[PDB]
C-alpha cells in the first residue's frame, strides 16, 4: 500500500475519480450505458479495471497547476492519453470537481453518440467523444488526476496509461462480460487480468 504525496490533491477525490471510472467501465461492459446512437453501448468482454497511479497524478498535476486550460505535450505525459476539464467556480470542493468532470467527459457517449462500431475513425472522433473513448479505453489500467483552484476556473486533468485514442484501434473489444477474462470480476465485467 503506498500512498500519494500530500500535494493538495485529496484522497477523496483520488477515490472518486477511480470509482467513476471503474463504475463507468463497468456499467459499459455489461451492456448498462445509454449510446445517444440508439440503443446501449455494446458489452465488453475484456473490460479491465483501472489502478490509481501517483506517477501518473504527478503528470497531471503538472498540466493543472499552470491555469492554462490545454492540454500537454506528449512529452510532457509520456505514454499516457489525457482528459481535461474546466469550471469557472475556482473553490470548488475537489471531489465534487471529480464528479463534475468524470460526468462530463462520459457524458459524450449519451449525447453524441458512438454506435455499434467501436473503430475510432477520424468520423467517429469528430463526434467529440474522445474523452469518454479514453475513459473507456479496455488496455487502459493506470488513472491519475489533479484538481486546480486556479485563480478564475477550478480545472482538472486526468492522464491515463497505457494511452487510449489510438487511431483505427477498436475502443474495446465486442462480447459477453469477462468472455475473454481469465481474472474477472463477476459482479461488475471487468477484468483484472
Amino acid at each position: 500500500e503506498f500512498g500519494c504525496p500530500d500535494n493538495g490533491m485529496s484522497e477523496e477525490a483520488r477515490q472518486k475519480f477511480l470509482e467513476m471510472h471503474n463504475s463507468l467501465r463497468s456499467s459499459v461492459a455489461l451492456g448498462q450505458a445509454k449510446d445517444g446512437a440508439g440503443g446501449n453501448a455494446p458489452k465488453a468482454a475484456k473490460m479491465k479495471t483501472m489502478a490509481y497511479d501517483c506517477e501518473v497524478e504527478k503528470t497531471a498535476m503538472n498540466n493543472a497547476k499552470q491555469c492554462v486550460f490545454k492540454h500537454s505535450q506528449p512529452n510532457q505525459r509520456k505514454g499516457l492519453g489525457e482528459n481535461i476539464f474546466m469550471s469557472s467556480d475556482s473553490g470548488m470542493d475537489k471531489a465534487k470537481a471529480a464528479e463534475q468532470a468524470s460526468k462530463a467527459w462520459f457524458g459524450e457517449l449519451a449525447e453524441k453518440g458512438v454506435g455499434q462500431n467501436l473503430k475510432l475513425t477520424g468520423g467517429l472522433f469528430s463526434r467529440g467523444v474522445g474523452h469518454y473513448t479514453q475513459m473507456v479505453w479496455q488496455e487502459t489500467v493506470k488513472l491519475g488526476c489533479y484538481v486546480e483552484a486556479c485563480s478564475n476556473m477550478c480545472y482538472v486533468v486526468c492522464q491515463y496509461g497505457p494511452a487510449g485514442n489510438m487511431m483505427g484501434k477498436d475502443i474495446y473489444e465486442k462480447g459477453e462480460p469477462c468472455s475473454k477474462c481469465e481474472n474477472c470480476d463477476k459482479e461488475k465485467g471487468l477484468c483484472s487480468a
